[PDB]
């Protein structure tokens, strides 16, 4: 079988896709775990996200595909169907409603200002990785949660072990052992006084109203302290070499700053962040997908990355028209488990946009393109390092 994930470089999108858009649903071998379905057209990808004849529980006894040596279990969202999913996420889902993000906004742009400030003294070239991209969305996560500042390299480094493919369970019984005592000890704390922040609600959500158990509470903490800031942290560096390596940089978002909320969009449809997949879903029953009979057990790889390029739903897609106002990419994905913080990662990267063009309108790279360190064969695709002149 054709084995995947396919060879790629940096944000390249390779051109093996362009060959799959006008085939049949084919199977593909990964690294660990069964065979699968790469769905990768756009209506497909949907279809697997958002159906629910897929479901994201392997209950047939399935060895689930993957690229990490440990499969991906626990007693989070990305463990549960619906209704059991949906039970659990809205313990979480009033704090994240755009009413309610819009409100962080105002500390976004603070923290995004603190950070920059430190970047600028430090003196050009500066490296906006570490500067700005690494402690910008940690911060904001962290202190929603409740979260000490110096503590954040704690929880870094166990998001890291999360998303590294080489990752064996043991590794992740440490991290769930190191983890646990950690949350361990802030419930104690939040028992013994209560406090206003997130992590502050989930104890009140155990202890007062019962709705949920202690290991659930724990979870949704781990979920969102896992999903909640390395990904966003990789798309600003993303987001914003796409844009310094263009020969008008960042002025045309300098002139219209109006403009930015699209350019956050267009640049989510076009950067493949994975090197990677996300989690296979499996056929509850028998079903047509792209001229295949998927059968029941089975499973199919949702390729946001491919979809966000489907030839018919996009012309032109493998350029970054930051006008180009498309139809709704699956960026964040789609269905029951689109992504939680969509809008306040939409604030996090407007926010990061207006700063950057307000404050560096003659951003730059600060070293030659060619020399940057692009990350290799990890999970997410991005930089180890984007020193920035200005
Ligand atoms: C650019 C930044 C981000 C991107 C590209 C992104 C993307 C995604 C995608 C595509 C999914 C669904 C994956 C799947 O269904 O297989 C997802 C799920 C999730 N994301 Fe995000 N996300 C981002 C930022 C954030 C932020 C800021 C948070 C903070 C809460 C977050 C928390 C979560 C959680 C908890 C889930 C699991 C939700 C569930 O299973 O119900 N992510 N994310
Ligand atoms: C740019 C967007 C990214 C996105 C960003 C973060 C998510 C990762 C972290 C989310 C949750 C999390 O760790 N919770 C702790 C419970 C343990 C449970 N046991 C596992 O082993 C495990 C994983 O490995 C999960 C991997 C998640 C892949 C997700 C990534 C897919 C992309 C679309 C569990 O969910």
């Amino acid at each position: 079988l054709l084995t995947f994930p396919f060879a790629s470089t940096g944000l390249e999108f390779p051109p093996v896709y362009h060959e799959l858009y006008q085939q049949r649903l084919t199977k593909v071998r990964l690294p660990y775990g069964d065979d699968a379905y790469l769905a990768i057209r756009y209506a497909d990808v949907k279809t697997v996200l958002s159906d629910s004849r897929f479901s994201i529980v392997a209950s047939l006894g399935q060895d689930q595909p993957r690229t990490r040596a440990g499969a991906r279990v626990g007693n989070g969202l990305f463990s549960l169907d619906p209704p059991q999913h949906s039970r659990l996420r809205s313990v979480l889902g009033r704090d994240f409603t755009p009413r309610r993000v819009e409100k962080l906004r105002e500390r976004v742009r603070e923290l995004t200002d603190q950070c920059l400030d430190r970047m600028e003294a430090a003196g050009s070239p500066a490296d906006l990785v570490a500067h700005l991209a690494v402690p910008m969305p940690t911060a904001v996560v962290c202190e929603m949660m409740g979260v000490p500042e110096p503590d954040h390299h704690l929880f870094w480094g166990w998001a890291e072990t999360i998303l590294s493919n080489d990752t064996t369970p043991d590794d992740l019984i440490r991290r769930y052992q190191e983890f646990t005592a950690y949350m361990g000890a802030m419930v104690e704390e939040r028992r013994a006084r209560p406090t206003d922040d997130m992590f502050g609600m989930l104890v009140r959500a155990c202890d007062e109203e019962g709705r949920i158990t202690e290991i659930e509470m724990h979870a949704l903490a781990s979920d969102l302290l896992s999903a909640g800031f390395v990904s966003t942290a990789h798309q600003i560096a993303n987001f914003t070499a796409m844009l310094l390596a263009r020969p008008e940089r960042l002025q045309p978002l300098v002139d219209k700053p109006e403009q930015i909320p699209a350019a956050v969009e267009e640049l989510m449809r076009h950067v493949p962040i994975l090197s990677g997949f996300s989690f296979p879903r499996y056929a509850t029953e028998d079903l047509e997908m792209s001229g295949v009979t998927v059968r029941r057990g089975e499973a199919v790889i949702p390729v946001i990355a491919a979809a966000n390029r489907d030839p018919d739903v996009y012309p032109d897609a493998g350029r970054l028209d930051l006008e180009r106002n498309g139809l709704p990419h699956l960026g964040f994905g789609q269905g029951p488990h689109f992504c939680i913080g969509a809008h306040l990662a939409r604030v996090e990267l407007q926010v990061v946009l207006e700063a950057l063009t307000e404050r560096f309108p003659d951003l730059r790279f600060g070293i030659p393109e060619n020399a940057l360190k692009w990350k290799r064969g990890h999970f997410m695709n991005g930089l180890h390092e984007l020193p920035v002149a200005w």
